[PDB]
């Protein structure tokens, strides 16, 4: 039910098609065992011919005839065999695939529309809860997973019937009890295999979780980069915990990694066992009873039943994860909670006009426990009026405004619009009859003409023309290029909020309600706009009764009636004057305000050379690799022998030949493997260990030393970096392992394959090499075609998913609701295309997979038939075919390698390139000389000649053009610009974070941008806006280890003293030991600054860089800061930049710089004597 059924709901000819295919799949897997039985019949007639060929020394003619007759006889059996099994595979395959598609296809599609629309119907709730971020996320993600659920499933039913039926069919029909001995030994061995292997595979899981832990403890904080450069360099810590947990869980999970190699070894060991019991049980039940040297069929075949149950396993899984998540989020899908709104039929009020009535409504927010914001609200408002609400403590006003669109249904009491109860009239009809405008003027990524249109589908640019003209916007739109058909550059980020809101005005305007609501629309907008806007707001009001909650008492004056609120506490009501007269709430309050990347340059073999560098040595590794390969073709050889010696050889010692080879297999495979692996696992594994660890150490430091425009102007977040750390150390690891695997399979396949290939027979060697590289190329192109369709599909669906998102993310839409479907409709359109396209590609996968399989039987037809070729009187085509097919097996072993081990080397290398390009870098300012700190450099006079610069993005026109400043010693250089840039950049330039484009600086005499970077940052009293202190203790923080500076106790005492933070240091549990406490979230910015300053003075600068230090503080914080800073200055030079046009007075040389160029300068009153820039600044101040 629910889970699975719903999960597969909705398909007539679909469900039928689904079944159909299913069947196909069945006949398919089964098709493979049949294939095995056959190899039986052919291998048996073949064995007969070889045994009589063994007797020989007699009737030469009777032999020409018996062997030719049997040759052509089976040569035919082969024709009709591959013809059979073959044609089959092809056909049904293509079919099962169509299941996959068609099925999931239309399925998903359906689920698609029903989900979009679903969300667009869950209403309020999608604002109520959800992450409405995480939602569209799961939108796309989940939908897809459901799909993969439908297709892989098909594949599952498949291999499920391949194992079940095959292992049955053969595992019971051929043997009678022999097939049963098979069942005995084979299944039992399959058990022990899957068991032990899986037990230690999960032991690997546990080891990997122990890793992730070691990982984060190998992560730490790596942001706060800037403050860090102005600090020095962590470098030990990182490395410490780094390699620490690394090496530990390294050897450890590498013990389970090597144990994983102990697993590939346990499985292979047991493999050998498979052989052991296999051949043994055979040799016996093939020498005594059931003498057919064809037990091979049954036994081998059931093996196939096992491996098919495996593949079956991952497929099922996908059906699960798909089933599970799909149906659960499906429940959050098809489900139609709604009912607190909905969108259909309802009550129709043609009466047009009416009065708003709020009759005792008790409302609690959707957050259950949240205290009812409308602890009983009574408020009626006549038509034609314009009532405003006033509050301040948040949540109540906007709340009423809110439920006026029926948004949240009232918890109790009710509200009657016009004279009928809001809850009784149709919702759409309501929402349309209710024009509203909140603060956020949301605009869609389209043209103005549109946004408007959105407000109302049908409408001619004519009406829009007037509408806007009325919403007074017909001007900027005009002066705006493209006219009405002007887009809004990806979202509502291309014009002033004033304009935006305005447009909206227009929007809702064209809606022309009867009830207009303004949720502090004007709010959050410059004064000027504020006026023009209010203006429009008015022009649209008064013909429409309107309620308005705002803070601009100024725009509250023209109120036909004011509403007393301040967080959900109704009170005084009536005209402005009446409330002022009431000297209550109004009066008072009125008087209270008066992650993408991808880089072209890769790195061919470069990673392999730098590979070796990051490697001491491990021939031992490559060695065991090689021998390992040799080990594989070996089994190949030996097997051929076994089957051969027994299918055509001498009757005596048949048991010694059998007991020998089978025993051999065992010792050979099992022992050399478990050993070859373990051994390598240890070597190559340790390889990845150091490589990673060491790699990190370098990469990280490379960053530490790195810096300038890097973190100064980065687009490489702290995460992206940290990640880079982990992932890439790991990926290169995969680079060395691959290289290992490469040499391996190679010599394995290539080498041994060719050797045995020379002892071939020249018919087989060639026909087969044609077959392996060919089916190989068909597999690679198979994948390629598959990723392609997958990629392009993700792009069309993307577009569709981007818009859809835009709507759900921007629920505001609902405000007009005049688009829901309209929207989804447009998406139906896009969806429409990738749906027909999903069909085409469907068929595709079909023909592809099929053609694959084709190549399969085909290859077998050629192989066996071409092998057996001419065998009249005994020709060079006998048992050797085994070895030949061993070469086919060899190609298939190489496939086992590229489908296993370290990643496809691809992402491995790309990630390798990244870590390289980074570990490399260009230091730019590490150690050096470039000064000697002569006992007479302790001045501090800063010089700025030319000063032209502009952090990386030069075509944005430099923010430093021909600048020039200067500053004496032991004084305070005042600095004030226009805003943001200029101030900080200079400070920066001093810190030499960015070497100016043209010009230079002089901290005292020598040339800054030549002086010693290290020392120039040794003396520096830096304290910018947003401070910061690592999750250390204040004592340590205060004692900021700039360099060899040993945490000087009495020194730091000096820091808390002057800094003015000794207050928190006095008492407050632990005194100096208190860790910032949870990364710092326990001390006010004032405090943190106090420690900031402590830092500076702790370094005893000769220059103090104050970057608006206190610029988001308050009482005694700004005061105590300016005082500590007061004694913190004057003994040593200090450029103090700031936007405190008030406390800047106390300055020696105040410099008024107009971004790029300084315009005025000198002493305060003097600048005031210069009525102009500085003047207009203190006057705007007031
Ligand atoms: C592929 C199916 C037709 C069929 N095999 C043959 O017809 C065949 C004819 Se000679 C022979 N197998 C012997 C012999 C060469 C030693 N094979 C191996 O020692 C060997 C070692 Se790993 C490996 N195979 C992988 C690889 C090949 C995928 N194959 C299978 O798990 C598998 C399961 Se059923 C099956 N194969």
């Amino acid at each position: 039910v629910s889970v699975l059924t719903m999960f597969r709901y909705a398909g007539w000819l679909d469900r039928l098609y689904m079944l159909v295919g299913t069947l196909a799949a069945i006949i398919h897997g089964v098709a493979l065992p049949l294939m095995m039985l056959i190899f039986g019949d052919m291998t048996d007639s073949f064995a007969s011919v070889g045994n009589v060929s063994k007797n020989s020394t007699n009737m030469s003619e009777a032999d020409k005839r018996a062997m030719f007759a049997k040759l052509e006889e089976e040569m035919t059996t082969y024709a009709y065999y591959y013809t059979g099994i073959g044609a089959g595979v092809l056909i049904v395959a293509y079919i099962q695939v169509s299941f996959w598609c068609l099925a999931a296809g239309r399925q998903i599609h359906k689920i698609r529309q029903k989900f979009f629309h679903a969300i667009m119907n869950q209403e309020i709730g999608w604002f109520d809860v959800h992450d409405v971020g995480e939602l569209n996320t799961r939108l796309t993600d989940d939908v897809s997973k459901i799909n993969e659920g439908i297709g892989d499933k098909i594949g599952m039913f498949f291999q499920a019937m391949a194992t079940f039926f095959g292992g049955f069919i053969i595992g019971f029909t051929r043997g009678w009890k022999l097939t049963l001995v098979i069942l005995a030994i084979s299944p039992v061995l399959g058990l022990s295999a899957g068991i032990w292997a899986k037990i230690l595979s999960s032991f690997t899981d546990k080891e990997l979780h122990a890793y992730a832990k070691a990982g984060a403890v190998a992560e730490e904080v790596l942001a706060a980069i800037r403050t860090v450069i102005a600090f020095g360099g962590q470098k030990k810590e990182l490395e410490r915990y780094n390699n620490n947990l690394e090496e530990a869980k390294r050897l450890g999970i590498k013990k389970a990694i090597t144990a994983n190699i102990s697993m590939g070894a346990a499985f292979l060991l047991i493999y050998a066992s498979y052989a052991l019991a296999f051949w043994y049980g055979t040799s016996l039940v093939i020498s005594k009873e059931y003498s057919i040297g064809q037990v091979l069929t049954v036994f081998f075949s059931v093996l196939i039943g096992a491996f098919s149950v495996g593949q079956a396993s991952p497929n099922i899984e996908a059906f699960a994860n798909a089933r599970g998540a799909a149906y659960e989020v499906f429940k959050i899908i098809d489900n139609k909670p709604s009912i607190d709104s909905f969108s259909k039929s309802g009550h129709k009020p043609d009466n047009i006009q009416g009065n708003l009535e709020f009759k005792n409504i008790h409302f609690s927010y959707p957050s259950r426990k949240e205290v009812q914001i409308l602890k009983g609200l009574n408020l009626k408002v006549k038509s034609g009026q314009t009532v405003a609400l006033v509050g301040n403590s948040g949540c109540g006003k906007s709340t009423t405004v809110q439920l006026m669109q029926r948004l949240y249904d009232p918890l109790d009491g009710m509200v009657s619009i016009d004279g009928q109860d809001i809850r009784t009239i149709n919702v759409r009809y309501l929402r349309e009859i209710i024009g509203v405008v909140s603060q956020e003027p949301v605009l869609f990524a389209t043209t103005i003409a549109e946004n408007i249109r959105y407000g109302r589908e049908d409408v001619t640019m004519d009406e829009i023309e007037k509408a806007v003209k009325e919403a007074n916007a017909y001007d900027f739109i005009m002066k705006l290029p493209h006219q009405f058909d002007t887009l809004v550059g990806e979202r509502g980020a291309q014009l002033s909020g004033g304009q935006k809101q305005r447009i909206a005005i227009a929007r809702a305007l064209v809606r022309n309600p009867k009830i207009l609501l303004l949720d502090e629309a004007t709010s959050a907008l410059d004064t000027e706009s504020e006026a023009v806007v209010q203006a429009a707001l008015d022009k649209a009001r008064e013909g429409r009764t309107t309620i308005v909650i705002a803070h601009r008492l100024s725009t509250v004056r023209n109120a036909d009636v004011i509403a007393g609120f301040d967080g959900g506490v109704i009170v005084e009501q009536g005209n402005h004057d009446e409330l002022m007269r009431e000297k209550g709430i109004y009066f008072k309050l009125v008087m209270t305000q008066t992650l993408d990347e991808d880089v072209p340059p890769a790195s061919f073999w470069r990673i392999l050379k730098l590979n070796s560098t990051e490697w001491p040595y491990f021939v031992v590794g490559i060695f065991c690799a090689i021998i390992n390969g040799g080990l594989q073709p070996a089994f190949s050889v030996i097997f051929s022998k076994v089957v051969g010696v027994f299918t055509n050889g001498g009757p005596p010692e048949t048991q010694r030949q059998n007991s020998n080879l089978f025993s051999l297999l065992f010792l050979i495979l099992g022992i050399i493997s478990f050993i070859t692996f373990f051994l390598q696992g240890f070597t190559f594994g340790k390889a990845g260990e150091i490589l990673t660890k060491r790699l990190r150490y370098m990469v990280f430091k490379s960053m530490l030393r790195q810096d300038v425009s890097w973190f100064d102007d980065p687009k490489n977040t702290t995460g992206a970096l940290t990640t880079r750390l982990a992932n890439d150390a790991a990926q290169v690891k995969g680079a060395t392992g691959s290289r290992l695997a490469v040499i391996f399979q190679n010599i394995a396949n290539l080498g041994t394959g060719i050797i045995i290939s020379l002892i071939y027979g020249w018919q087989l060697t060639l026909l087969l090499l044609a077959i392996v590289p060919i089916i190989a190329i068909a597999g690679v192109v198979e994948m390629k075609m598959l990723s392609g369709q997958a990629l392009k599909d993700k792009k069309e669906l993307e577009g569709s998913g981007k818009i859809a998102t835009e709507a759900i993310e921007n629920f505001r839409t609902v405000v007009s609701l005049t688009r829901e479907q309209k929207f989804e409709t447009m998406y139906a359109q896009s969806l429409q295309i990738p749906y027909r396209n999903a069909m085409k590609k469907a068929h595709v996968f079909g023909i592809t997979f099929s053609f694959t399989q084709a190549m399969m039987y085909f290859s077998y037809a050629a192989c066996f038939r071409f092998g057996a070729y001419l065998v009249t009187q005994q020709l060079m085509t006998f048992e050797n075919v085994l070895l030949v097919f061993s070469a086919i097996v060899f190609g298939a072993m190489a496939v086992g390698q590229v489908s296993s081990f370290a990643p496809d080397y691809a992402k491995a290398t790309v990630s390798a390139s990244h870590i390289i390009r980074i570990i490399e870098k260009t230091p730019e300012i590490d150690s050096y000389s470039t000064q000697g700190l002569k006992p007479n450099m302790l001045e501090g006079n800063v010089q700025f000649s030319g000063v032209v610069f502009n952090y990386p993005t030069r075509p944005s026109i430099p923010v430093l053009q021909g600048l020039s400043l200067e500053v004496k010693k032991g004084q305070t250089l005042a600095l004030v610009g226009s805003s943001g840039c200029g101030k900080s950049t200079v400070v920066q330039l001093l810190e030499r974070f960015y070497d100016p484009m043209a010009g230079s600086v002089f901290l005292d005499g020598k040339e800054i941008k030549q002086l010693n970077v290290q020392w120039l940052r040794a003396q520096l009293g830096i304290v910018s806006q947003e401070p910061i202190l690592f999750d250390c203790s204040i004592a340590e923080n205060i004692a900021y280890g700039d360099n060899s500076r040993v945490v000087s106790y009495e020194e730091i005492v000096r820091a808390a003293k002057e800094a003015n933070i000794h207050q928190f240091i006095d008492s407050l549990p632990d005194k100096y030991n208190t860790r910032v406490g949870d990364k710092g979230t326990q001390l006010s910015g004032g405090q943190k600054q106090r420690i900031a300053i402590a830092r500076a003075l702790v370094r005893q600068p000769h220059i103090l860089l104050l970057d608006e230090a206190t610029s988001a503080l308050d009482t005694e914080s700004e005061k105590v800061v300016q005082e500590a800073l007061d004694k913190a200055r004057e003994g040593r030079t200090c450029i103090v930049i700031a936007h405190r046009l008030s406390t800047i007075q106390n300055a020696d040389l105040i410099v008024v710089i107009q971004n790029g160029k300084v315009k005025e300068h000198g002493t305060h009153q003097q600048l005031l004597a210069q009525k102009g820039i500085y003047f207009s600044m203190v006057s705007v101040q007031a």
